[PDB]
This record gives C-alpha cells, structure tokens and sequence, in this order.
DNA sequence: ATATCTGACACGTGCCTGGAGACTAGGGAGTAATCCCCTTGGCGGTTAAAACGCGGGGGACAGCGCGTACGTGCGTTTAAGCGGTGCTAGAGCTGTCTACGACCAATTGAGCG
C-alpha cells in the first residue's frame, strides 16, 4: 500500500495565484545570490563554461 | 549676267543664375543636477490551448429559364475650320489694413508644507 497516506506541504499552496509547484529554476538561482558565499565555494552559478576563445 | 540673298562667327548688353566674402548675433553644442523612466521581474484571476460528442450546414448534382452575350441598321452623334471679338494676364501702381513687430498685463507651473 501506499509509502505514506499523508503528506506536507513543502512550499507550493492549497489556493491562491501561487504555485503548486516551489520555485522554478531561474528563481532558485536568482534568490540563492543573498547567502554569505566565498570566492572558494562550490558555487553552482560559476559551473557554466567561458565563452569559445577562437 | 545680275540684283541681292543667307550664312559666318563675330562682340553689343540685356536678363538671371549663381559664388564667395566679412559682418552680426541667433542658436547650436557642451555640461551638471537630478529626477523620473524604461525597464527588470514575481503574482494567480483569467483565457489560449486541444480532445470527445455532436449541431449546423458544406458539398456535387440535374436542368429550368431572366439574362447575357454578338455585330449590323439607320439616324443621330461629334468632328472640323475659321469668321468675329470678349476674355484674359500682363503688369504698372497705388492706397492703404492687415498680419506681423515692440512694450508689458492675467494666468500658469513650481516649491513643499
């Protein structure tokens, strides 16, 4: 039977014009910028490859 | 044969078009102060988006028949020149009044309380 017969709510609404979904992507790495980062960390914003030098 | 003609062939001055010089002074170009703008970007009441089950009617015939085409008849159409002669623009000139200049009032936008 089911792996849980209830459940939380984990960000995503019941109702309102709020989604019910959490925040999409471009969200995510827009407001993760307000943590106190460092110029050492795993930062997922400095992953993406330069621009082709040729 | 001859009179005298039609180029040869050029500088006369007219007209206006058209250029460059030296001036004022109108206005364009350089700039901050600063505001307020085009713009970036999350929010949820509202409609783009596509099935299923279905209503409105698109679709292809047969053939009736109120109009449509040809293209010649025949008498009515405009053409056509060139008479007179009033209109018509040129154009020469006012004789002002009318719209555009020079001096300064009612009404507005800006400042913030």
């Amino acid at each position: 039977k089911d792996p849980n017969f209830v459940h939380s709510g984990h960000g995503g609404a019941v109702a309102g014009k709020k989604n019910r979904t959490w925040k999409n992507l471009k969200q995510i790495l827009a407001s993760e910028r307000a943590l106190p980062w460092q110029l050492n960390d795993p930062n997922y914003f400095s992953i993406d490859a330069p621009p082709s030098f040729k």
